This record gives structure tokens, sequence and C-alpha cells, in this order.
């Protein structure tokens, strides 16, 4: 019943967590540079189909994700959106594509994934190239807040449930630094978070790219930890 953590997640297994009616997060763990991390994605019911947001960080994790969705939900995943180009978002796209899932990302994400040697979603999401842009995609809205954790990071809102999935632009309340900042814009990140706060003031649940969901406080906390990292 509590939100899953690594201590409950061996690398290779996947857990789902009900967030709201027709909204789950998925949680998996992965090793990277000799340390183990959790990471989140999202599942949104789309009538009798499912929309997936982000892979489960790796090929075997993503296969395990699909099997867990079949066990717990039993509806087919038909589309997936990756919210930036790092392996915790696109690693497993090849598994999805071989399982019949149509994979999508912004052109920016596709270019960055290709340049870095990461797996590449098939379809380009236009209409997201300027900060503040939003488009509909099934039961969600996709929003480009500006550069933050990465230049291409997207945010996802589920209007039926007022669920804000921040992806890696948003950190959990317990965080003590801004995570993996290799590709970040620390100077722009607070402005991008401010755009998220102005756009989605009625968000009830906020989900970070890694760690525990909470409320709107995650947004201000993220700005605070990023500013202190920069300083
Ligand atoms: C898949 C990959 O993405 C980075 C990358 C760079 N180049 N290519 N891939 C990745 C690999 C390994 C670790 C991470 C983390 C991370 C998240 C939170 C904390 C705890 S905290 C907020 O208090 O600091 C952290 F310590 C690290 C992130 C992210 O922050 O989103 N992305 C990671
Ligand atoms: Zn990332
Ligand atoms: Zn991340």
């Amino acid at each position: 019943g509590e939100y899953p953590t690594v201590n409950e997640i061996p690398v290779g297994e996947v857990r789902l967590y009900q967030i709201a009616d027709g909204v789950w997060s998925h949680i998996a763990t992965q090793s990277f540079d000799g340390a183990v991390y959790p990471s989140n994605g999202l599942i949104v019911r789309d009538g009798d189909e499912l929309l997936l947001i982000d892979t489960a960080w790796g090929a075997k994790n993503t296969a395990a994700l699909l099997a867990e969705i079949e066990k717990q939900i039993g509806l087919p995943v038909t589309r997936a959106v990756s919210t930036h180009f790092h392996d915790d978002r696109v690693g497993g796209v090849d598994v999805l594509r071989a399982a019949g899932v149509a994979t999508y990302a912004s052109p920016s994400t596709r270019r960055l994934a290709e340049a870095e040697g990461n797996e590449i979603p098939t379809h380009s999401l236009e209409g997201l190239s300027s900060s503040g842009d939003a488009v509909r995609f099934g039961p969600v809205e996709l929003f480009y807040p500006g550069a933050a954790h990465s230049t291409d990071n997207l945010v996802v809102y589920v209007p039926s449930a007022n669920v804000l999935y921040g992806g890696c632009a948003v950190h959990e309340l317990s965080s003590t630094s801004a995570g993996n900042v290799a590709d970040a814009d620390l100077a722009e990140w607070p402005t991008s978070v401010e755009r998220i706060q102005k756009h989605y003031p009625e968000a009830e649940v906020v989900i970070p790219g890694h760690g525990l969901p909470g409320g709107l406080d995650l947004l201000q906390h993220t700005a605070n930890v990023v500013k202190a990292h920069k300083n």
C-alpha cells in the first residue's frame, strides 16, 4: 500500500501504484555508474486502451512493465510518450515497438536520443517547441515548460484527475540536490518550474521523475534545491 521504493524493488521487477481513477504510476529500479536508483513513469486509461508515459529504464525492466500491466490492469498499451532523451525515459522503446506500441517523443528528444546513442521513439510530437506550448494526446495534455533537467523535458497533465506528472524536471520532497544534472540548465530551471506552477494551479497530485509523489509543494521544493545546487 505505501509508495514502492528500491528496498521493495529488485532491479528487473516493476510495481504499479494507483494514483487516481484510471491513473497509475510505474516504478522500477536500475543500476547506473555503480549505484541503484528508482524511477517513475505513468499509465493513463484511454477507454479500453492504455497510454504509457516513459519506459521503465531498460529493456528487461520495460518487458517486466508490460507483463505487470497485463497482470494488474489487463488492457493493451497502444501508445507511449517519452518525456526526455535519457535512458530512464527511452530505454525500453525498442521493447515497446516490438510489442506493438506506437512510441512518440518531441523532435528535440528524438534528435538528442539519436546523438547520444539511446533508443529512439518512432513518431515526432510537433507543437511543443516553444516554452509554454501544450498539445492534447489522448487523455493527457503534454506541456513544454522550458529547459530544466534537460532542454527537451516535457510535463504531462491528466485533466480528469488533476494529476501533474513532472518527470525529471520535478524532484521529490526528500531530495537534497538536483539529481543528475549532466544535461540540465540550472539557471533556467526555476523559470521553467514557475511556468508549470502558473499553468497547472489546480494540480492535486504531483509525481516526480524519481521518488515519492506529493502535492504542489514539490514544485517550489524543486526550485529551492536547484537554486542551492547552482549556488
Ligand atoms: C538515466 C539517467 O539520466 C541522466 C543522464 C545524463 N546523461 N545521460 N543520462 C540517470 C542515471 C542515474 C541517476 C539519475 C538521476 C538522479 C535522480 C535523483 C537523484 C537523487 S537527488 C534528486 O536528491 O539528487 C539522483 F542522485 C540521481 C536522474 C534524474 O535526476 O533525473 N537521472 C539519472
Ligand atoms: Zn534525465
Ligand atoms: Zn531522471
